């Protein structure tokens, strides 16, 4: 019950709508898998706010097979800086291989993303980085 029409109304509060709606579509439309979501956050029950996110899975060649590495997407109206946040949410069967980018908090803080600044930031690359980092050695593994 959240079509493109309703999406606009949900992302109307955002400042960079044209960039927030184009960045998401570009991905979900290219990776034909990422599903758009809308979750509002609160500051210790002191103040709420509308927030959009993207949850889905991304294939990956490993061990001679095609594994799926689930990952979530976070968005902001402008704060703290501007760039969208990244997070991972694997399944109970999967795990979180601690490393340099895949911390124990399902975070994906990458150097390429840390020092990332538009106009090269379209969200399309934000997903590609993981496709490469996870394409060499997926951390979501579960030690079969």
């Amino acid at each position: 019950a959240v079509s493109e029409s309703q999406l606009k109304k949900m992302v109307s509060k955002y400042k960079y709508r044209d960039l927030t709606v184009r960045e998401t579509v570009n991905v979900i439309t290219l990776y034909k898998d990422l599903k758009p979501v809308l979750d509002s956050y609160v500051f210790n029950d002191g103040s709420s706010r509308e927030l959009m996110n993207l949850t889905g899975t991304i294939p990956v060649p490993y061990r001679g097979n095609t594994y799926n590495i689930p990952i979530c997407l976070w968005l902001l109206d402008t704060y703290p800086y501007n760039p969208p946040i990244c997070f991972v949410k694997p399944t109970s069967s999967m795990t979180i291989k601690t490393g340099k980018h895949v911390d124990a908090n399902g975070k994906i803080y990458l150097p390429y993303l840390h020092e990332w600044k538009h106009p090269q930031s379209d969200l399309l690359g934000l997903i590609q980085v993981m496709i490469v980092v996870f394409g060499d050695e997926p951390p979501v593994f579960s030690r079969p």
